[PDB]
C-alpha cells in the first residue's frame, strides 16, 4: 500500500477508512443499479467523508450520452498518428471534458482487446496490435487524462480479443505470450499511475476475468497496482469468488437493472458468515479511495448536472478549444497507401466526381443510429459504448466542396452506392474520388448480419463493387477508405486506374476537414499504419473462434507473424506514403546504463524495467521538394541467447516534421524491459547479457535503412 506515487493518497484514504461504518463501505464498492443514477456507473454518496456519488462515464473516445461534448478520433486513428504530442493532447482534452461534466471515472483508454484478430469488432478503440505502441499510447492518454482531473480507466483486464462469445469464451494464454504480448499495455498503464482498470466480461484460463485471482497475483501482486479494480457491466458473477479474487468495485451493481445485488448487504453476509474476510472490504474502499485522492478529486470537483438517461440534457457546453486537437488527428492519422505520379495533392482539377454515400453525413441525422450501430453515410466512429454523440461531422463533401469551388473545379455527384450512378458519375469528371467503408462496434449490437465482430476483411456497403465500377469509367481513381481495421484490397489494386489510395481511418467529428487537408495538399501525409494489410484474409495466421481461444499464435501476432513465415504483406506494419521522400543515416547506439537495474517493486514492476539503459539515434532528411514529417522507427532483434521470438519487434518511434532539404535528429530511449524477454523458467524479466541486439532503424516494419547492434553489456 502506498508504493510508488501513492503515499499521500494512501494516507487520505487510510484516515477515511476510519470514519466509516460497514453499510457506508459496502455502499461505497456497490454501483447503485444500472440506470438508477445519472451516469453509465455510480455510488451512492458518503457524506461523512465528503464523497461524492461517484460517476463512471463512457468512453475512450469522448464523452457518451451527454450533449455539447467533443466526439475525439479513435483510439486506432490517435495510434495511426504515431505521435505522442497528439496522444497526450487528445487525453488532456477528453480528461477536461470528463472533468468539467463532474465525471469522476472515465472508461478508457483501452488496452485489451489489442486486435490480434483483425476482424475482432471494438479494435478501433484501442491502440494497436503492437505492445510498445500501444503501451505509449495508453501511458500518453492517461498523463493527459489524469493531468486534467479525471481518473483514466485501463480497460479491459484481459484477453477479450473477441466480442463473438464473448461473455463465456475463455483465453488460455501461455506466460510469454501474457507477458510480452497482452499484458504489456497494462503494464505501462499502471506505471503512469492510472486510477483504474475494468476487468473483462470473458473468461480467463476458464475462469470469469472478474473472478479471477490474477486481479491480485498479477495487477496487485506483479505489477504493484495501487488503485482500483471495476468490472465490465455486469461482469461479476459470484459474491464470494469476485470479492476474493480482488474485485473493488461491481458495476452497475445489479445485472442490468434486476435489482439483485450480489455485493450490498449479500457483501455484508459473506464477511459476517466467515467467507469474505473484512480486511478484503476494507483493501477495496481504501483502493477506491487513494484513487479520488490521487487525482485530486476531493477538493473542489464540479457536480453533475445532466441525465445520461434524458437525452444527455443538463450540463455546460463543455467543447472549449478541443476541435483542434480531433482535427489534427484526423489529419495526422491518416496513411496514403498509393499514389503514381503524383496523383495527389489535387491541383485545380477541372472537374471532380464525388462518388458513395461516405462522402456525405448520414442522410436520417449523423446521431441517429442507437450506438453508432450503423454504417450509413460518414463513418467516423465504430458501434457500442466506445461512442459520443457528435455536435457535428464534417462529411468529405462538406469540406471539399468550398475547395473545390475556389479552384472552379466543377462537381459531378453520386453519394449513394449506386454501382451504375457511379459509373455514370465517373464518366463525367477528370477524376473520381470514391469513398468506401468498413465499420464493426462491440458485441452487443448486429449491424449488416454480424454482432460485433466483422465477417470477413471485405469492404462494406459493396465497397469493392463500387470501385470496380467507378475504375470501369475513369483513368483517373482516388480511393478514400474509412475502416475500422484491416481490408484485404487487393481487388481494388488490380485497378490500373486507381492511382491513390487514402487509408483515412475512423476520425471523429473533424474527419472531412482532416482529410480535405491532405487531399488539397495543405499538408503532407504523415500517418503509417498501426495493423498489417495483408494479401489475403488467412496470412494473418488468426482469426475469430467459436469457443475457446488457446492463443497457439503466441507471441507472433500481426507483423511478427508475417516476418517469422515470412509471408510478404500487401502493406506491412509501420508503413506509410508521404508527399516527399525521406533518407535516413548516422546511426548512433549507446549503453548508457550497463548496471544491474533496482528491483525494487513499484506500481509497474520492478523499478529498474523501466529505467532507460541505451539510446539510438538517427539523422532524417527530406530528400523531395514538399515539406513533410516522417514517422522513423526502431525495430529490435534479441540475440540467440534468448528464447525464439519474432525477428523484429518496435521498441522506439519518433515523429519528425521536415522542410524540404532539412535534415533532423531522430532518438530513441530504450528501457530495459525494451531489451528483455519473459523467462518462464524463472517466472521474471530477463535480459541478455552476452551477444547483442540487433538494432533496425527505418521507415516501416519492413522499409529498413540502418542496422547495428548493441553489445549485450
Ligand atoms: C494460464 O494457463 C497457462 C497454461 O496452463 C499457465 O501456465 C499460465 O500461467 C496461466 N496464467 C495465469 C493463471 O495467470
Ligand atoms: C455467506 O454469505 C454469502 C452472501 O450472501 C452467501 O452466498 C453464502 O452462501 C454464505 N455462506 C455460508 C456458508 O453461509
Ligand atoms: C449546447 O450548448 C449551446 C451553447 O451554450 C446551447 O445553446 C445549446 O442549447 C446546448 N445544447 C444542448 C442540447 O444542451
Ligand atoms: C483529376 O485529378 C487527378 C489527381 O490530381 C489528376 O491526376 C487527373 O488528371 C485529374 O485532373
Amino acid at each position: 500500500p502506498g508504493d510508488g506515487d501513492w503515499a499521500a493518497a494512501y494516507k487520505k484514504a487510510t484516515a477515511a477508512l476510519a470514519k466509516l461504518s460497514n453499510t457506508d463501505k459496502a455502499s461505497i464498492v456497490t454501483g447503485v443499479g444500472w440506470e438508477k443514477g445519472p451516469c453509465v456507473g455510480n455510488t451512492a454518496a458518503v457524506a461523512s467523508i465528503g464523497l461524492p456519488e461517484l460517476c463512471y462515464q463512457d468512453g475512450p473516445l469522448g464523452i457518451r450520452f451527454v450533449q455539447n461534448v467533443t466526439a475525439f478520433p479513435t483510439g486506432i486513428q490517435t495510434a495511426s498518428t504515431w505521435d505522442i504530442s497528439l496522444i497526450y493532447s487528445r487525453g488532456l482534452a477528453l480528461g477536461q471534458e470528463a472533468k468539467a461534466l463532474g465525471i469522476n471515472v472515465q472508461l478508457g483508454p483501452v488496452a485489451g482487446p489489442i486486435g490480434k484478430i483483425p476482424e475482432a469488432g471494438r479494435n478501433w478503440e484501442g491502440f494497436s496490435p503492437d505492445p510498445y505502441l500501444n503501451g505509449l499510447a495508453m501511458s500518453n492518454t492517461i498523463t493527459g487524462m489524469q493531468d486534467a482531473g479525471v481518473q483514466a480507466c485501463a480497460k479491459h483486464f484481459i484477453g477479450n480479443e473477441q466480442e463473438t462469445n464473448r461473455d463465456t469464451m475463455s483465453s488460455n494464454i501461455d506466460d510469454r505470450t501474457f507477458h510480452e504480448l497482452y499484458l504489456w499495455p497494462f503494464a505501462d498503464a499502471i506505471k503512469a499511475n492510472v486510477a483504474s482498470i475494468m476487468c473483462s466480461y470473458n473468461k480467463f484460463n476458464e475462469t470469469y476475468a472478474c473472478e479471477n485471482n490474477f486481479l491480485t497475483t498479477i495487477l496487485k501482486g506483479e505489477l504493484d497496482f495501487q488503485g482500483f479494480v471495476v468490472s465490465d457491466w455486469a461482469a461479476q458473477h459470484t459474491t464470494i469468488g469476485s470479492a476474493n479474487a480482488g474485485l473493488d468495485v461491481a458495476m452497475p451493481g445489479d445485472n442490468f437493472g434486476d435489482n439483485y445485488y450480489l455485493w450490498g448487504s449479500n457483501l455484508l453476509a459473506a464477511i459476517s458468515n466467515g467467507t469474505v474476510a473484512q480486511s478484503r472490504l476494507d483493501d477495496m474502499v481504501t483502493r477506491i479511495l487513494a484513487s479520488w485522492y490521487f487525482v485530486g478529486q476531493d477538493q473542489g470537483y464540479p457536480a453533475v448536472t445532466w441525465s445520461s438517461w434524458n437525452g444527455g440534457l443538463g450540463g455546460p457546453n463543455v467543447q472549449a478549444d478541443h476541435k483542434q486537437v480531433a482535427r489534427a488527428i484526423a489529419r495526422d492519422g491518416i496513411v496514403l497507401l498509393t499514389n503514381k505520379n503524383k496523383a495527389l495533392p489535387l491541383k485545380k482539377p477541372a472537374s471532380l466526381a464525388i462518388i458513395g454515400q461516405d462522402a456525405i453525413d448520414n442522410p436520417a441525422g449523423i446521431n441517429s443510429c442507437s450506438d453508432r450501430g450503423c454504417d450509413t453515410g460518414h463513418l467516423a466512429m465504430g458501434w457500442g459504448s466506445g461512442t459520443a454523440d457528435f455536435p457535428y461531422l464534417v462529411a468529405p463533401l462538406d469540406a471539399i466542396t468550398p475547395l473545390a469551388q475556389a479552384q472552379g473545379t466543377k462537381l459531378v455527384l453520386s453519394t449513394t452506392d449506386s454501382t451504375s450512378a457511379a459509373a455514370s458519375a465517373a464518366a463525367a469528371a477528370e477524376t473520381a474520388i470514391v469513398f468506401i467503408t468498413a465499420d464493426s462496434g462491440e458485441g452487443y449490437i448486429t449491424v449488416d448480419g454480424q454482432l460485433g465482430d466483422r465477417n470477413s476483411l471485405a469492404p462494406w456497403n459493396n465497397g469493392t463493387a463500387l470501385v470496380q465500377a467507378v475504375a470501369s469509367a475513369s483513368k483517373n481513381v482516388i480511393v478514400v477508405i474509412n475502416s475500422v481495421g484491416p481490408l484485404i484490397l487487393e481487388d481494388i489494386l488490380a485497378l490500373s486506374s486507381v492511382k491513390a489510395i487514402v487509408w483515412a481511418g475512423v476520425s471523429g467529428q473533424e474527419s472531412g476537414n482532416g482529410l480535405a487537408d491532405i487531399l488539397y495538399g495543405s499538408v503532407s501525409p504523415s500517418g503509417k499504419l498501426p495493423y498489417t494489410i495483408a494479401k489475403q484474409a488467412s496470412d494473418y495466421g488468426t482469426a475469430i473462434v467459436p469457443g475457446d481461444d488457446n492463443f497457439p499464435e503466441g507471441l507472433f501476432v500481426d507483423y511478427r507473424h508475417f516476418d517469422q513465415a515470412n509471408i510478404q504483406p500487401r502493406f506491412e506494419f509501420g508503413y506509410g506514403l508521404s508527399y516527399t521522400t525521406f533518407q535516413y543515416s548516422q546511426l548512433t547506439a549507446k549503453y548508457s546504463d550497463t548496471s544491474a537495474g533496482s528491483s525494487t517493486l513499484a506500481p509497474g514492476g520492478p523499478k529498474g524495467l523501466y529505467d532507460i539503459v541505451a539510446t539510438v539515434t538517427a539523422k532524417v532528411t527530406n530528400s523531395g521538394t514538399v515539406s513533410g514529417a516522417e514517422v522513423a522507427q526502431l525495430y529490435i532483434g534479441l540475440p540467440g541467447s534468448a528464447p525464439a521470438s519474432p525477428p523484429k519487434q518496435l521498441r522506439g518511434f519518433d515523429k519528425i516534421s521536415l522542410k524540404p532539404g532539412k535534415s533532423g535528429t531522430v532518438t530513441f530511449n530504450l528501457r530495459r524491459k525494451d531489451l528483455s524477454y519473459w523467462d518462464t523458467a524463472s517466472a521474471q524479466w530477463v535480459t541478455p547479457t552476452s551477444g547483442e541486439f540487433s538494432l533496425y532503424v527505418g521507415a516501416s516494419s519492413r522499409d529498413i535503412r540502418l542496422q547495428g547492434s548493441l553489445k549485450c553489456s
